[PDB]
């Protein structure tokens, strides 16, 4: 029915080295516990067989399903029925149970130690004595902690680290080149992962119609050059496509992933002009350029939308002919418009146009009674662009680091019974998303934020539901996806919370505050931040900048001074001694 052989048709189509790379990916995920080791012989034993079958398709085993390949390899490890216990008695199983079986077993959050970077004159020294192992067990690492990041991406990350690797360690300085790009894909690596996650989560937390009106609003941004039913057509397809992916199959999602991509690539006149370089790419990378693409060009003199949707006589009853499809043309005609505009303002647009909707066309004169939606549109339109604005102009006045800790005052006040690492660990999140996204113009500011919020605003959520603290934060991350951020823009202070008792440890700092990195300093300096909000809650800003100017001048003159670590301790018990009184 498919190709004879599966197993070669994917070692053509992938090359000999990416098909080793997925490999070992793949069963780095399932096999979490084993020894780095183990893999590299399944790998080499299932790319032996496979060259038997590039060699002749109609050889041994090679008409087998990949996934009754995967399998068979997985009961084969011996240590299968103590390491991973129960995962072994899926083997007992037959295909397609056995495979969906398996499935289940990945362990989502597994128990490793963290993976400790080691120095840059001992990773780049590893990296030339032995190129591969070195670039192959750092994958293996990160898939059996990562089991569900798509295969073919966190490929895309290892040879971007590897680029990484070749340029900044043969440089003058090799830590000033590869440490912020270590940084820079690692927390790209983990906003990937947290992308991952969310939008699953998303698909079932929400409903399907919240997914595809999303999709068509995206949809919409991306391909303005291209007709509803075109766009609709594609919702519909994306829908199965992140349905299998994150159901968890691979194959099936991989599959699914290349159909889109060449029906995506064929279909390029009646889509988006955008598409060439993508689709001139090999079948691995297609449909991860094609993720990326940049927005065309919208048509260049389109209609006012009051026609079709508010002048027209025709609109309740083409509304009511079928409501969804009429509600999809208003969310794909005001997107292709407003690539400058988030996704979620679009779902709010739409659902404020449904809202009224369904009010006027009860009415006797319905035109009558929506004329003024469009005017209803603006304030929902003008509050995101706003708090960026002002957002965005506080980052240009005090750089990132001042502006976190702005941050920092603002949600200790809001919800001050957070853990303070989280606290630190989020408001520094949110500076990095200030430095982002305000380098953009304000026509694609507001897309830049909601990127990357959305995950802030998620891992804050999933982390909320393992360790609860507020209701108003329980409150925000059970909404609806269109009231989640404004819910949050809507905290305001605890006025109910009681200061934190006061604890003379935590306000003093020893020799070390000198000897620290300019991360881990800022780090302790947040950290102590956030517990003197916690414990002055209704200091004023003046103040707070008082405890915080003597405490700068505090660090810069028993830093300068011969003796370091007895001014810390004396001239700082004056400092403690003289912020309890200006405050309270
Ligand atoms: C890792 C992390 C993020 C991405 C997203 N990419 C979109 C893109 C646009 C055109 C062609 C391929 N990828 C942007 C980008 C930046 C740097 C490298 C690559 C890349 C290189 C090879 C394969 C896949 N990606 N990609 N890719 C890999
Ligand atoms: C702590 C950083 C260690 C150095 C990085 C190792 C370079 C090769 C790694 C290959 C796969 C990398 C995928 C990382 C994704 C993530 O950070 O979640
Ligand atoms: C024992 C064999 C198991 C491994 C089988 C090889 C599967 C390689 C991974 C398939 C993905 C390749 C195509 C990517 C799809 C896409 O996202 O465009
Ligand atoms: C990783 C995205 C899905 C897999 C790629 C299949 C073909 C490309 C799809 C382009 C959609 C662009 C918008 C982002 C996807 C979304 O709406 O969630
Ligand atoms: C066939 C495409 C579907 C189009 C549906 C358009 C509906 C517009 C209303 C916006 C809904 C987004 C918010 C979801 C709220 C919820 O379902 O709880
Ligand atoms: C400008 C980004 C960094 C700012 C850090 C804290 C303030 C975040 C609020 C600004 C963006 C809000 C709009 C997101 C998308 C939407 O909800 O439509
Ligand atoms: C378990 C973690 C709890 C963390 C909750 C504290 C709130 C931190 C800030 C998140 C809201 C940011 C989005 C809107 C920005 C704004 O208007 O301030
Ligand atoms: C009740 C008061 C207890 C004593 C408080 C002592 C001072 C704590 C200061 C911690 C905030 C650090 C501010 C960093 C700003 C900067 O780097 O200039
Ligand atoms: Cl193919
Ligand atoms: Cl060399
Ligand atoms: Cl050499
Ligand atoms: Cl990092
Ligand atoms: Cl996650
Ligand atoms: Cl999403
Ligand atoms: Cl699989
Ligand atoms: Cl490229
Ligand atoms: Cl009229
Ligand atoms: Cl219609
Ligand atoms: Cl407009
Ligand atoms: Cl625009
Ligand atoms: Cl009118
Ligand atoms: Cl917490
Ligand atoms: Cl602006
Ligand atoms: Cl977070
Ligand atoms: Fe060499
Ligand atoms: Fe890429
Ligand atoms: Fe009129
Ligand atoms: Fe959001
Ligand atoms: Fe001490």
């Amino acid at each position: 029915d498919a190709h004879k052989s599966e197993v070669a048709h994917r070692f053509k189509d992938l090359g000999e080295e990416n098909f080793k790379a997925l490999v070992l990916i793949a069963f780095a995920q399932y096999l979490q516990q084993c020894p780095f080791e183990d893999h590299v012989k399944l790998v080499n034993e299932v790319t032996e067989f496979a060259k038997t079958c590039v060699a002749d398709e109609s050889a041994e085993n090679c008409d087998k399903s990949l996934h009754t390949l995967f399998g068979d390899k997985l009961c084969t490890v011996a240590t299968l029925r103590e390491t991973y216990g129960e995962m072994a008695d899926c083997c007992a199983k037959q295909e397609p149970e056995r495979n969906e079986c398996f499935l289940q077993h990945k362990d989502d959050n597994p128990n490793l130690p963290r993976l400790v970077r080691p120095e840059v004159d001992v990773m780049c020294t590893a990296f030339h004595d032995n190129e591969e192992t070195f670039l192959k067990k750092y994958l293996y690492e990160i898939a059996r902690r990562h089991p569900y990041f798509y295969a073919p991406e966190l490929l895309f990350f290892a040879k971007r680290y590897k680029a990484a690797f070749t340029e900044c360690c043969q440089a003058a300085d090799k830590a000033a080149c590869l440490l912020p790009k270590l940084d820079e894909l690692r927390d790209e690596g983990k906003a990937s992962s947290a992308k991952q996650r969310l939008k699953c989560a998303s698909l079932q937390k929400f409903g399907e119609r919240a997914f595809k009106a999303w999709a068509v609003a995206r949809l919409s941004q991306r391909f303005p050059k291209a007709e509803f039913a075109e766009v609709s057509k594609l919702v519909t397809d994306l829908t199965k496509v992140h349905t299998e992916c994150c159901h968890g199959d691979l194959l099936e999602c991989a599959d699914d992933r290349a159909d889109l991509a060449k029906y995506i690539c064929e279909n390029q006149d009646s889509i988006s002009s955008k598409l060439k370089e993508c689709c001139e790419k090999p079948l691995l990378e297609k449909s991860h350029c094609i993720a990326e693409v940049e927005n065309d060009e919208m048509p260049a003199d389109l209609p006012s939308l009051a026609a079709d949707f508010v002048e027209s006589k025709d609109v309740c009853k083409n509304y009511a002919e079928a409501k969804d499809v009429f509600l999809g043309m208003f969310l794909y005609e005001y997107a292709r418009r407003h690539p400058d505009y988030s996704v979620v303002l679009l779902l709010r647009l739409a659902k404020t146009y449904e809202t009224t909707l369904e009010k006027c066309c009860a009415a006797a004169d319905p035109h009558e009674c929506y004329a003024k939606v469009f005017d209803e549109f603006k304030p929902l339109v003008e509050e995101p662009q706003n708090l960026i604005k002002q957002n965005c102009e506080l980052f240009e006045q005090l750089g990132e680091y001042k502006f976190q800790n702005a941050l920092l005052v603002r949600y200790t006040k809001k919800v001050p019974q957070v853990s303070t690492p989280t606290l630190v660990e989020v408001s520094r999140n949110l500076g990095k998303v200030g430095s982002k996204c305000c380098k953009h113009p304000e026509a694609k500011r507001m897309p830049c934020a909601e990127d990357y919020l959305s995950v802030v605003l998620n891992q804050l959520c999933v982390l909320h539901e393992k360790t609860p603290v507020s209701d108003r934060v329980t409150k925000c991350c059970t909404e609806s996806l269109v009231n989640r951020r404004p819910c949050f823009s809507a905290l305001e202070v605890d006025e109910t919370y009681v200061p934190k008792e006061f604890n003379a440890e935590t306000f003093t700092f020893h020799a070390d505050i000198c000897t620290l990195s300019e991360k881990e300093r800022q780090i302790k300096k947040q950290t102590a931040l956030v517990e003197l909000v916690k414990h002055k809650p209704k200091a004023t800003k003046e103040q707070l900048k008082a405890v915080m100017d003597d405490f700068a001048a505090f660090v810069e003159k028993c830093c300068k001074a011969d003796d370091k670590e007895t001014c810390f301790a004396e001239e700082g018990k004056k400092l403690v001694a003289a912020s309890q009184a200006a405050l309270g």
